[PDB]
């Protein structure tokens, strides 16, 4: 019952789903569509199972396009998936049909964005290894954009570089700022945010739906989709809101916490501070909007702690099927009740409530993107 | 009548003065000892009038050693002055004696500190111009220390570089970071803080009294003395406290606000962000101690706003005499009352009260000395 406190799928309820446009399939009830997706997924109503599975077989690791967020007010939505398996030549009808079907849930807009979170160069590299990205020729009325966020290896490097600098024996400012710049860390934070802001404007301003993918659709995809949601919707700026976004977009959707956070092996090329960057992105917004969020800096820092402590079950393993196999929902407890106990210590006292802010328009002029002391004092 | 709300001398009372070691002399009542000092001033009890004037004539601008702050618990004190007129060889019994009287108001410590805020190369250039600095060989148990804080033309050039960076058209994170390093601004605010922390640790840990001087004793001497004061005493972290600190150490002691803040001539080589740097240092402490200060970021910024707006009277003129002779007391209003009526907007919700903190112990590792958006968004 501790576990019934935060149910990711209720959030779909909150955006008026199911409806004329979107339904919740249990088709993945036994992980038959995709082994790293949740049992329940949301796809367009107008699509058959055969089209979903056929798309699945054209997406990397079967991570088929699936809804992440719907903006009630204008019906624009954000979807997420892995990269396509197109190479230089291959097309797939069921795939092309599924993206065609997503855009049709927003008849208003004449085109749909396909946002690729990667740099063009990396997308090209993956295309040469039999993967790649969608072609504007084979996908009717799409507008392809690269976001340019680097991969997990570059991120692990960047953080390693920054901590090495921060631990220097009595350094000057010029030494420190030189090292900060070298690490690239704030470039990476700034990139993720900018990609968030791009998608936000796509959805709010242009009223256009967006399909987001990275390579595997579970690192940069989770970051940038989450950030966009926090930008669009006040709900995710609340205790329950954020608790929910994390269970939905990170935990259930199969960000590999056990591998990324080193629960079993810390010396692996699979370790990377991807969830850290996401919390950092929320921190940046809090700094820029001292009144917009219900929670304070401490909330994020405690969440970050238990992502690593393994004190709770929420973040164990690398997907929902893993967690089900670990019997985690029966034999362990959930963070969220535990953190709800401690809300007194987590409340932003400058918070101006739910109805105050709508969509946030931060600036990412670099003097706004700052080193986060409270965080790079826990490493 | 609002011109009486904040009275500087009252702060001497608060530290228990007059007493067995310190008095308020009337000697400068008609500004005949020092023209740029205020009418009342604090010197040791054991000192004669003849020694005070004798010393003043061996100090640049006649800005003789006077008391800045007495740490009651310790009897260790902080005095301030201008550089001595000792050149290469000349000495002065009167100046030597007045420094020994200062140290003999704190008999517990076998030595007194003398703190030169300048880098030694500057102090040497001043020596070659017939001024300079004290020789440990000519003075009673002094340990002489350079703080390395650069001059006003450097500070001016620095802020000027920094703003040029910030208003660059869409800079990469790298361009900004490299420009922030080049401007040197954070190097300067760190040095100031480090000077403050040096003094602070002298008084608290070693129970050693400190004489602080620069060249003219009214820019760097004010920054450093003030920062050490905030670090030692909670009183200056309250609303009234800081208004008193600014009246006492900055306005009454003759920091040339009009020349500095560009009231008269903005093109002047005399313009320099000295007070700006000071508010920055307070904010840096507020960020490291979000519960220690009664006021918030806005209190500093509004204060700063008016120092430049010339809407009230308090920062007009370059010292007390200028101020009295222009009759500003009579012709405009004080800022301080005007700010008390707006305290709702200045309060720090996380303030844990007066007795919760003692001597603050900040870190000046370059990563927690940060760029202040609030401030360089006003320029």
């Amino acid at each position: 019952s501790g576990w019934k406190l935060i149910d990711p799928i209720s959030d779909f309820g909150r955006m008026g789903i199911p409806n004329r446009n979107w339904t919740i399939t249990d088709a993945n009830r036994n992980y038959e569509i995709c082994s790293t997706y949740p049992p329940e997924i949301v796809v367009p109503k107008s699509v058959t199972l055969g089209t979903v599975v056929g798309s699945s077989k054209f997406r990397s690791k079967e991570r088929v396009p699936v809804l992440s967020y719907l903006y009630k007010e204008n019906n624009a939505a954000i979807c997420r998936c892995s990269q396509p398996l197109s190479g230089f030549y291959t097309r797939c009808v069921d795939d092309e049909l599924l993206l065609e079907a997503i855009s049709q849930t927003n008849p208003g807009s004449q085109f749909m964005y396909v946002v690729d979170t990667r740099p063009k160069l990396n997308a090209m590299a993956n295309r040469a290894a039999g993967k790649g990205y969608e072609n504007e020729d084979n996908y009717a009325n799409i507008r392809f954009r690269f976001m340019g966020i680097e991969n997990i290896h570059v991120m692990r490097s960047s953080l390693q570089k920054l901590l090495e600098v921060c631990e220097l024996k009595t350094p000057t400012m010029s030494e420190f700022l030189s090292g900060l710049e070298s690490s690239g860390w704030l470039r990476h934070i700034k990139a993720i945010m900018d990609a968030g802001i791009f998608i936000t404007k796509a959805v709010k301003v242009e009223k256009a739906s967006v399909l987001v993918h990275s390579s595997d659709g579970w690192d940069r995809t989770a970051q940038v989709c989450s950030v966009a949601s926090i930008l669009l919707d006040p709900f995710y700026r609340t205790f329950k809101g954020l608790m929910i976004l994390i269970e939905k977009e990170w935990i259930s959707m199969g960000h590999k916490f056990s591998q990324r956070c080193g629960h079993l092996d810390g010396d692996s090329k699979e370790v990377s501070p991807i969830f850290t960057q996401f919390l950092d992105c929320i921190w940046q917004l809090m700094e820029q909007f001292p009144c917009a969020f219900e929670f304070n800096e401490n909330f994020l820092l405690e969440i970050h702690d238990h992502v690593f402590s393994c004190q709770f079950g929420n973040f164990l393993g690398n997907c929902q099927k893993d967690r089900e196999d670990l019997r985690v929902y029966e034999k362990t407890h959930s963070v969220w009740p535990f953190l709800v106990q401690r809300k007194p210590d987590f409340r932003n006292p400058l918070y101006k409530g739910f109805t105050m802010y709508g969509v946030l328009n931060p600036s990412t002029v670099p003097y706004n993107i700052q080193f986060w002391c409270g965080m790079y004092n826990r490493f």
